[PDB]
DNA sequence: AGGCGTCG
DNA sequence: CGACGCCT
């Protein structure tokens, strides 16, 4: 890191605007320039060489520089001070909590974790389950915790159904320790894109991991996806595995690829590859990769029998899961 | 970038 | 339905 002070601070400016004032369009600037600022090679000595890079104009360049002069940022010790934004951004931290909530409760009094509990009448079933673990859901889960719960999804998917296939995508495909939660694809040869649908498939999945007490709730559930909350197994002991947040995912059978292309890569990369899939003329999904037609429209889906065949697509050095960060 | 599910 | 919150 040569420039992370510069960096943490545009990110919490950035947090404040989507948070706060929910100004998207200031929230992406200052995400796209600390991005930016994070790949240029040389430590930042004023606001004026700053603003040289893309992404960083004049707005951006005037806070730089009264950081490097002041070590702070008054714009920024004043929005710490603020107790509504302050407030209005950590009950954003609850899952099911967004901006709007946010800076709905906050306006009506509610700002702690503990009025939260004092006023779940407010909230939405998501939202109480989200408050109800709140604390476990911050805790990030160790590889060896997933490799537990991987054994336990894929043993019971058989048991009920051994053409049922079960792959962990998100952070474990991509080789890392730790992850926030767990992100399950899921496909069976009775759910396929020239079938009438399969909304069962799911369910039967979700009801057999309820039963064996593994899936504890649900904050959504359908057709193709589930987001809910699972845990680990104990006897006699204290401290019991934290409950974890899964996400479990149905595509169909003949569009697995676009799948853990989809549920594997980052937030960050398969938005930096959808958008050069759109630049060579073609439209990346969870599903398809269609090309890109006329002036506005993406016809009949291109036939895949890889992730790499995906990326040769779109001309691009196979990126191997660990590399998609 | 692209889309699923919930709310009212 | 739109708006929201969430998924990568
Ligand atoms: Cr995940």
């Amino acid at each position: 890191t040569l420039n992370g002070g510069i960096t943490d601070m545009l990110v919490e400016l950035a947090n404040f605007e989507k948070n706060v004032s929910q100004a998207i369009h200031k929230y992406n600037a200052y995400r796209k320039a600390a991005s930016v600022i994070a790949k240029y090679p040389h430590k930042i000595k004023s606001g004026a060489e700053a603003k040289k890079l893309p992404g960083v104009g004049t707005k951006i360049a005037e806070k730089i520089d009264e950081f490097l002069a002041t070590g702070k940022l008054r714009k920024l010790e004043k929005i710490r001070q603020d107790d509504t934004s302050s407030s209005i951004n950590f009950l954003t931290r609850v899952t099911g909590i967004g901006p709007s909530a946010a800076r709905k409760l906050v306006d009506e009094g509610i700002k702690t974790l503990e009025d939260l509990r004092k006023n779940e009448d407010k909230l939405n079933h998501h939202q109480r389950i989200g408050l109800k673990y709140f604390e476990d859901f911050e805790k990030r889960i160790p590889r060896e915790e997933m490799l537990q719960m991987q054994d336990i999804v894929l043993n019971e998917v058989k048991k009920l159904d051994p053409e049922y296939i079960a792959t962990v995508c998100g952070s474990f495909r991509r080789g890392a320790e730790s992850s926030g939660d767990m992100d399950v694809l899921l496909t069976h040869p009775n759910f396929t894109s020239e079938s009438s649908k399969q909304p069962k498939l799911l369910h039967r999945v979700v009801e057999q991991l309820q039963k064996v007490r593994f899936i504890t709730d649900t904050l959504s559930k359908g057709e193709t996806k589930f987001m809910g909350v699972c845990q680990l197994p104990s006897e006699n002991d204290e401290n019991e595995y934290p409950h974890r947040r899964i996400d479990i995912r149905l595509i169909p059978k003949d569009q697995y690829y676009c799948g853990v292309l989809y549920f594997t890569g980052s937030d960050i990369f398969n938005k930096n590859m959808r958008a050069h899939a759109l630049e060579k003329g073609f439209t990346i999904n969870e599903y398809t990769i269609r090309p890109l037609g006329v002036t506005g429209v993406a016809g009949e889906p291109l036939p895949v029998d890889s992730e790499q065949d995906i990326f040769d697509y779109i001309q691009w050095r196979y990126r191997e899961p660990k590399d998609r960060s």
